[PDB]
DNA sequence: ATTATGACGCT
DNA sequence: AGCGTCATA
């Protein structure tokens, strides 16, 4: 009843760049613009592995993780841009720097949480209050929401896409109560107006387009964002949740795409998020633990409390390289050469980070994989990170791992290593 | 032989 | 601490 919380206390958005690495390359090389194209890393093995795909290329069935040689079978005219290689390895600097461009623009509108290289959550609650004041009871024009979809509309008593969008938008705005400064639906709508503005600024100042979700929490915002891509934004209201979830596979919700989601489906014998409402909170906690159970009980009702954390910078800086199949490292000289290559890239990024962001990493984590282990990581050991010096870091990394060498011979390494990873962590102010 | 990342949970 | 899960380009 009147004491039942409804998770409508915040306005949260999730902004996510469209085919991000592709846009970065298309900005740089106008010949790639408005083409089926993809970004690939390496080239020798099957033409390289695809890591990003333009929407034009997606239409041919080209996807992430496809080998370029195979993508070309689906899309013969597919254009490719290659990730830079430095020190024998893929170097992602260009995309990290482009990400900083976008994050800095977003930060002008609101506090953001960097969620990945190309997405951020935004807490718009305060910005919406402010805007509502300027608005002075004044209605919101559809003109202010030129790329917004309202999930669930139109409904009730045209055959084109933009026409449908506008019909739904009209129904939404027609039903809005603008004299109520605490109406959650109104708050969301003003949130969407601001996100249009944010998205316009990103595109004007970088050339990059993005999509966005606006709702009352991060999970719904994230879900909303993916509903209409590319170059569009979607508002998911509290009221839209029961219908939206009634046919929403559990795996589509953030954090349920893996083993836990599979267990929810298996144990409960359900398929869709909305089906969760029929279980008590204790029932869910009994299956999935106290934390997950409470989370599931609220989430299937559209409610979630995880805050947008004030964090624009990554918490770790790492460098890693796989050495698959035949290329596995089998000599000490090999292992040491590559630890050095990694350590040199890490030093470069750490030094730039110290200058830009006034902080220093204090721990170095070293991880490897050995030929034969199904797990991505085989062994992870940390040591002190006291100086930004590549030779020192690589010498230290070798020290902490050198006893993983089964080989009775000093010069030989066995079993061969199929992955090396150096990660700087535990930052302190400087 | 997707690879190169990055955040957070468990014990 | 070291390991596991889930996620994104
Ligand atoms: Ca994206
Ligand atoms: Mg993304
Ligand atoms: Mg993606």
């Amino acid at each position: 009843g009147p004491h039942m919380a409804t998770g409508q206390d915040r306005v949260v958005a999730l902004v996510d760049m469209d085919c991000f690495f592709v846009q970065v390359e298309q900005r740089q090389n106008p010949h790639l613009r408005n083409k089926p194209c993809a970004v690939v890393q390496y080239k020798s093995w099957k033409g390289g592995g695809i890591i990003a795909v333009s929407y034009e290329a997606r239409a041919f069935g080209v996807t992430r993780s496809m080998w370029a040689d195979d993508a070309k079978k689906l899309c013969p005219d597919l254009l490719l841009a290659q990730v830079r290689e430095s020190r024998g390895k893929a170097n992602l600097t260009k995309y990290r720097e482009a990400s900083v461009e976008v994050m800095e623009i977003m930060s002008r509108f609101a506090v953001i949480e960097r969620a990945s290289i190309d997405e951020a959550y935004v807490d718009l609650t305060s910005a919406v209050q402010e805007r509502l004041q300027k608005l002075q009871g004044q209605p919101i024009s559809a003109d202010l929401l030129p790329s917004t979809y309202i999930e669930g509309l139109p409904q009730g008593p045209t055959v084109q896409k933009e026409g449908m969008r506008k019909q739904g938008l009209f129904q939404w705005l027609d039903s809005l109560q603008i004299d109520n400064l605490t109406s959650p639906d109104l708050q969301l709508t003003v949130g969407a107006v601001i996100v249009e503005e944010m998205r316009a600024a990103i595109e004007r100042e970088t050339g990059f387009q993005c999509s966005a979700g606006i709702s009352h929490n991060k999970v719904l915002a994230k879900l909303a964002c993916g509903l209409n891509k590319p170059n569009r934004q979607t508002l998911v209201s509290h009221g839209s949740v029961p219908q939206l979830f009634s046919q929403m596979p559990i795996r589509k919700i953030r954090s349920l795409g893996g083993k836990l989601g599979a267990s929810v489906i298996e144990i409960l014998g359900i398929e869709y998020m909305g089906e969760l409402t029929q279980f008590t909170e204790s029932q869910l906690q009994s299956h999935f633990g106290e934390k997950n159970g409470s989370w599931l009980y609220a989430m299937c009702r559209g409610i979630e409390h995880d805050p947008v954390k004030p964090r624009q910078l990554p918490k770790t800086i790492g460098c890693s390289k796989n050495f698959p199949g035949k290329t596995a490292l089998a000599t000490r000289e090999q292992v040491q050469w590559w630890l050095l290559q990694l350590a040199q890239e890490l030093e470069e990024r750490l030094t730039k980070d110290r200058n830009d962001n006034d902080r220093v990493a204090t721990q170095l984590v070293v991880s490897i994989r050995v030929q034969g282990d199904k797990r991505l990581s085989s062994l992870r050991r940390c040591c002190a990170l006291t100086r930004y010096d590549a030779h020192k870091m690589s010498h230290d990394a070798f020290t902490v791992i050198k006893n993983c060498n089964t080989s009775g011979i000093q010069t030989e390494w066995s079993p061969p290593l199929t992955m090396l990873f150096l990660c700087a962590t535990k930052f302190s102010a400087s």
